């Protein structure tokens, strides 16, 4: 019933463009809207996020998040660990290579998403959430070895899944970080299955 | 470490501009970013709100209830909590409570309310509060709920059970051309998780 019919480019940068969509309302009005796209897609989504959970026997679970300086925030934000897949990537294989740049775990895919919006009112940026299993056990987990890439600067925040809400609003309360909604969303849904 | 030495207005809209980030990398370099910030953020503790809408009756199974919109910037439909911006001056809660009943036509009981949490921290400085709300689905207020969409606003409902809320969505996906939400996609997988 409602479709684009044109988009102006506004403004392109290096990374971000802003535009300005011109669609069809269902009642036959055609309206505008300021919409944002990264200039870096060509791929299944922009991005993945990685839901890695580290499994140690007689360990609580884990949830491995990152803590980051985030230039748009003007913080520091906890985050899953993601980054944008490379041209040519799988969404698998991006999962596995940013959890092992961002946080040293080698992991094990056990589901992949869909493209998921980010936040669709403002952008049409998606991601593919991968769930990855981490065996805490195995020799090459024992210390784990980040690659950060140019530029990148991660600590590693592993919080115990069963309590994970709790953790993360501890975290807000004393060290004033930014959580990632997608990380609260999660951590809120822990606490609302029982 | 790192914090912001400038932000350079780029491109400005009436709802959404581009900026040029100048930070202190942790090395002690200056570096750059292309932020987007909305232009409607006065004293609010976040940008808006996303409603956790849990529909509660008598002999069902809980459902979580969810909005399905055409959102421009993703030139197609879009499966989300409900959410919108916080009208200046309004608490999360109410611009929450708000927001559901304009887009669903239910009227909820507040039961949590995030901290600010970031939409897509790489990207953008916009933050909502993810406030969780029950619906009492056996108050007559909340029998035939008709929503009260806003001008421009053509909302349809889909309520989804909890207990198998991630199967639902992916029949969803299945059927049509439509993305869910990353939130409404990580909660989902948490409660397949726990
Ligand atoms: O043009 C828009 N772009 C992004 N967000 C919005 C949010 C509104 F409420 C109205 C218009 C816009
Ligand atoms: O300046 C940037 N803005 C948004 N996203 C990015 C993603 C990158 F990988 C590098 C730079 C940027
Ligand atoms: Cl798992
Ligand atoms: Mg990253
Ligand atoms: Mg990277
Ligand atoms: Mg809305
Ligand atoms: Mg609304």
């Amino acid at each position: 019933k409602q479709y684009i019919i044109s988009e102006e480019l506004i403004s392109e940068g290096k990374w971000v463009k802003l535009e300005k969509t011109t669609y069809m309302d269902p009642t036959g009005k055609t309206r505008t809207w300021e919409s944002v796209k990264r200039t870096t897609r060509k791929q299944t989504a922009d991005g993945v996020a990685v839901i890695p959970v580290l499994q140690r026997t007689l360990h609580y679970e884990c949830i491995v998040l990152v803590k980051q300086f985030r230039p748009p925030m003007g913080g520091y934000c906890i985050e899953f660990p993601a980054g944008l897949i490379d041209d040519g990537e799988t969404p698998e294989a991006a999962a596995l290579r940013e959890l092992e740049e961002e946080t040293g775990y080698k992991g094990d895919i056990a589901e992949c998403s869909p493209a998921v919006c980010m936040d669709p009112g403002l952008s049409n940026c998606t991601i593919h959430i991968v769930t990855v299993t981490i065996n805490g056990d195995d020799a090459e987990n024992a210390r784990p070895k980040p690659k950060p890439g140019d530029g990148e600067f991660v600590e590693v925040i592993s919080l115990p899944k069963n309590d994970l809400l709790q953790r993360l609003d501890a975290l807000v309360a004393e060290e004033h970080l930014t959580v990632d909604a997608r990380v609260y969303s999660y951590a809120l849904a822990l606490k609302h299955a029982n």
